[PDB]
């Protein structure tokens, strides 16, 4: 078995900035969700080999976690917060596609959730 690359989090060739939104993003957001006791799971990419799940990667075309984003934001590799806003959505999205209503992993990513929900709740207008 084999995982795919990762998602890139370095592209010179994309236009980047350090916007207002973008650094609550990483000082409220991502540091609220990953320093929670059910971040772990979302702290990497998904390893399908060591999971043992070979399906993961058939199911899952647009992965995405935490440590992606985390070094996202502190490359500056994006130029907008939804951008970012959309990596943590893919994040959630993943979770429940592959994944069954009340699986632990489920409920950990809604906890999750709920906390990027009420962090997002208050992003700063830009600026
Ligand atoms: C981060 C997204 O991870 C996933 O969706 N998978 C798919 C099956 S659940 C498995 C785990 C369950 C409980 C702890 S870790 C993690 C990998």
């Amino acid at each position: 078995s084999m995982n795919p690359p990762p998602p890139e989090t370095s592209n010179p060739n994309k236009p980047k900035r350090q916007t207002n939104q973008l650094q609550y993003l990483l000082r409220v957001v991502l540091k609220t969700l990953w320093k929670h006791q059910f971040a772990w799971p979302f702290q990497q990419p998904v390893d399908a080999v060591k999971l043992n799940l070979p399906d993961y990667y058939k199911i899952i075309k647009t992965p995405m976690d935490m440590g992606t984003i985390k070094k996202r934001l502190e490359n500056n590799y994006y130029w907008n917060a939804q951008e970012c806003i959309q990596d943590f959505n893919t994040m959630f999205t993943n979770c429940y596609i592959y994944n069954k209503p009340g699986d632990d992993i489920v409920l950990m990513a809604e906890a999750l959730e709920k906390l990027f929900l009420q962090k997002i709740n208050e992003l700063p207008t830009e600026e």
